[PDB]
């Protein structure tokens, strides 16, 4: 069998606060299953150190979904409870195979929609400017589909080496730090005031592929979800 992610110590904190959704939003593994050696080609320990996610198909996923710690049920929190909700990661985004066009690697999501997606995208115009092979944040400030519902940002060009991300939510404001540099500073999340169902996700969620068989692949050297 492939080497289980839980066979080393590095990811036990987040696995203790997560369920795995694969290949859809349906449950693949409970937190205890993840802590107890759940493994497959979709989710395995890579190079002896990376929690790697693989998924093919339009809107299919291999994603960790934040849970109440120590075997609890699905968590939900508010963007303005006065604390800081923080997701931190270190991610190696390899060159994606042909047919893979956008891969969501971290999210904030609620009962209704994604407040935030951090995704790799092959090519995209943002605010009149073309970018290629880069990491993007997409923030919802509305629930519609038109441009004004989103704030989209070039976070960084994709690197060969590990890229660190810190997502901070405090007092209805979102900060994203990339390789130690603040890139998004205090994006307004006020539209979500009143919502108590937010949670982190991370892994690989495949968006608008050109081929249903092309497999997205994302490696995490680190991932943690904390409340301060
Ligand atoms: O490209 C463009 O055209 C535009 O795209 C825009 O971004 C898009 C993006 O491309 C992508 O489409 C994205 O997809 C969203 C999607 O719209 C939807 O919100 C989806 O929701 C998922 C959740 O992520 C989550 O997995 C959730 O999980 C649920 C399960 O569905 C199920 O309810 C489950 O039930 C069990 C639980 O135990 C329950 O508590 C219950 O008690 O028991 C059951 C059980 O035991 O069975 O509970 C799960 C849970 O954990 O909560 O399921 C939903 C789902 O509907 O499947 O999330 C994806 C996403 O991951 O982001 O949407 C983006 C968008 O609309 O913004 C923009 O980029 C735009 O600019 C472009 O133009």
């Amino acid at each position: 069998f492939l080497t289980a992610v839980s066979s080393i110590d590095t990811f036990l904190p987040v696995l203790n606060e997560a369920k795995l959704q694969w290949p859809t939003s349906a449950l693949a593994a409970s937190s205890e299953e993840l802590l107890g050696g759940y493994v497959g080609s979709q989710f395995y320990l890579q190079d002896g150190k990376y929690m790697q996610f693989q998924i093919a198909g339009s809107s299919n996923r291999c994603e960790l979904r934040q849970m109440i710690p120590d075997g609890g049920s699905e968590i939900g929190w508010a963007v303005d409870d006065g604390t800081t909700h923080t997701a931190t990661s270190s991610i190696v985004v390899p060159e994606q195979v042909d047919g893979v066009e956008e891969v969501t690697i971290m999210q904030i999501h609620s009962g209704e929609a994604p407040q935030l997606r951090i995704s790799w995208i092959r090519s995209k115009s943002l605010d009149g400017v073309a970018y290629e092979d880069f990491i993007m944040s997409t923030v919802r400030i509305g629930t519609g589909d038109s441009s004004d519902n989103f704030v989209k940002t070039h976070l960084a060009d994709r690197t060969a080496g590990a890229m660190s991300f810190q997502i901070d939510v405090k007092d209805s404001k979102l900060t994203i730090t990339v390789n130690g540099n603040v890139v998004v500073n205090g994006q307004d999340l006020s539209f979500w005031d009143g919502t108590d169902s937010c949670y982190f996700k991370a892994g690989a969620f495949n968006n608008n592929p050109t081929s249903e068989s092309a497999t997205a692949r994302i490696k995490f050297a680190a991932l943690a979800w904390v409340d301060h």
